[PDB]
């Protein structure tokens, strides 16, 4: 479905921070909380792909884009961060902050 890919693409392109998530997903919640802790709400969109008729197609496309079909799937300015574990690694190592500084999102 070109439609599914167009829709996922629009989410990633229109929002600097894009998080694909699902219902009652602890690592989704943890990742979103970390990101909101950088006061990124204004530039973030969270998409619940479980409440969607095309969940399997969305997951398959996220795997084509990132190598994994699991949520959360995290993009920052169209770059693949990955899952919550990847976010925690980048955060602890300083990379996340560096990303956000280069985007003008944190001073
Ligand atoms: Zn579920
Ligand atoms: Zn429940
Ligand atoms: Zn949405």
């Amino acid at each position: 479905s070109e439609a599914v890919k167009k829709w996922v693409n629009k989410i990633i392109e229109e929002n600097i921070i894009a998080v694909f998530a699902k219902t009652e997903c602890p690592y989704c919640i943890k990742a979103i909380s970390i990101l909101k802790g950088y006061n990124l709400n204004s530039h973030m969109h969270v998409e619940n792909i479980e409440k969607n008729p095309d969940m399997a197609n969305i997951q398959a496309y996220l795997k084509e884009l990132t190598g994994k079909s699991s949520v959360p799937r995290i993009f920052i300015n169209k770059d693949v961060v990955g899952g919550c574990d990847d976010l925690v690694k980048e955060n602890d190592e300083g990379k996340l902050k560096e990303r956000l500084q280069k985007l003008g999102l944190v001073n």
